[PDB]
């Protein structure tokens, strides 16, 4: 019952019932003119000051949450790419917040990088607050996907022609590399944004995942998490499960 564990539990419990959007940031494999663009083909470290700061935050979040009791054989390239994506995802969120003149302190958010059985790397984002309403969900997904596709094309480490960069930009938008949780529906029928409950989804779902410690990653595992209160960031897997236990 460290102060960090108690602090995270309390912070989540206070936001147990806060409605938030659920997004997933992802990428998909692309081949353009024989050039293979895979999930980890975005390893340029762009020298924008904010992005650099965000990437350092991801690195230190990884470092502090690492359990050194056990060995970790995650590929260095994999870690690098995840740190970079953490910075890019958050840049996208912050760019849209700026568009709406939303003070970052008025926002609750949670980010978790995972490796899915079929899709591989992806990043869950829960985000909401007083300046948010359900009807804005579609707009948010579209805007986030604009910035996500823009940054991915900038960060891509594969040498691309201008025509190929534009094609890749189009693919990331048209194939919705940012998804929004909606209620189940029919292909023809309307899709309604499905808000989730912030604290509950974190404690009862995201904090139950198993930590990736190998390459290839364990199916369904998580790499790295963070939140707007820096509450879950530094927690080791064992501590995260304690938070779930105390939250109940
Ligand atoms: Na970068
Ligand atoms: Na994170
Ligand atoms: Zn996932």
């Amino acid at each position: 019952y460290s102060d960090e564990v108690l602090g995270a539990t309390n912070w989540l419990k206070e936001k147990s019932n806060q409605e938030v959007f659920s997004f997933v940031f992802k990428n998909e494999n692309v081949q353009l003119n024989g050039k293979d663009i895979g999930w980890n083909s975005y390893k340029k470290e762009l020298q924008e000051d904010e992005l650099k700061s965000l990437q350092r935050g991801a690195e230190t979040t990884w470092d502090q949450s690492e359990d050194m009791e056990w060995e970790t054989t995650v590929d260095e390239m994999t870690k690098k790419q995840v740190f970079i994506f953490d910075s890019l995802v958050k840049k996208c969120l912050f760019e849209v917040l700026n568009t709406k003149n939303i003070f970052p302190g008025d926002v609750n958010w949670f980010v978790q990088h995972e490796w899915g059985k079929d899709q591989g790397w992806h990043c869950h984002v829960l985000i909401g607050g007083k300046d948010f309403s359900q009807a804005q969900g579609k707009w948010w997904r579209r805007q986030l996907n604009v910035y996500w596709s823009r940054w991915l094309v900038t960060a891509c480490n594969v040498q691309l022609t201008p025509a190929e960069r534009i094609k890749l930009r189009e693919i990331a938008e048209d194939n919705e590399w940012v998804t929004l949780l909606t209620y189940k529906h029919k292909q023809t029928k309307k899709d309604y944004t499905k808000c989730v409950l912030f604290g509950n989804m974190i404690a009862y779902y995201f904090l139950t995942k198993k930590k990736i410690s190998t390459s290839p990653p364990r199916d369904g595992g998580y790499f790295l998490s963070s939140d707007s209160g820096w509450k879950t960031n530094f927690l080791k897997e064992g501590e995260r499960h304690l938070v779930s236990k105390l939250y109940t």
